[PDB]
């Protein structure tokens, strides 16, 4: 069981590979969603003075919207928005899309955790990337191992204390 897009759904994208008009996102779903030079310029393409398959490269992560399906059930995403767009530097950790939920935690609460015990910033993608935004490589990592054992957590008796303490004593070892 994985994730289906529906408009509306803020998704952390791979742009898999890059066309004419469009740039074709890896969503973390069955279908690959669509990012038009159109909606990303807010103006129509133009080949001739304008045209830059460089504004996204293969291998960029992009925040992006989907905002409804082309007659062929395609996702189609949109940049513009909040704070949508390419990502530069960070850290992009895929999980189950089942486990998004018990990330975030009841009202955000297991989320803000993590943000406020490593002091990295967090963005959890409701189609199971998570981008990690922190000033510190030893710091990101335990963040990140920190997501990975959350998603394999198979016994969840107590797990948001039981997470801090794990990384209380990692950080108290990684520095």
């Amino acid at each position: 069981e994985i994730y289906v897009p529906q408009a509306g759904d803020v998704v952390i994208g791979l742009i898999q590979s890059v066309g004419i008009m469009n740039w074709f996102v890896d969503i973390n779903s069955p279908y690959v969603a669509v990012l038009s030079v159109q909606d990303f310029l807010g103006r129509p393409f133009n080949p001739a003075v304008d045209d830059m398959q460089s504004l996204l490269k293969v291998g960029d992560y992009i925040k992006a919207k989907v905002v409804a399906f082309d007659k062929t059930r395609s996702p189609l995403l949109t940049v513009q928005g909040e704070g949508l767009g390419r990502i530069v530097r960070g850290k992009i950790v895929e999980i189950s899309p089942a486990k998004v939920p018990r990330v975030i935690g009841r009202k955000m609460s297991m989320l803000k955790t993590l943000e406020e015990k490593t002091e990295c910033k967090i963005f959890v993608a409701r189609n199971g990337r998570i981008h990690l935004e922190c000033p510190n490589e030893d710091l990101e990592a335990i963040a990140v191992m920190a997501i990975k054992i959350i998603d394999e957590e198979a016994y969840t008796s107590g797990l948001t204390k039981r997470i801090i303490k794990f990384i209380e004593e990692e950080r108290r070892i990684r520095e």
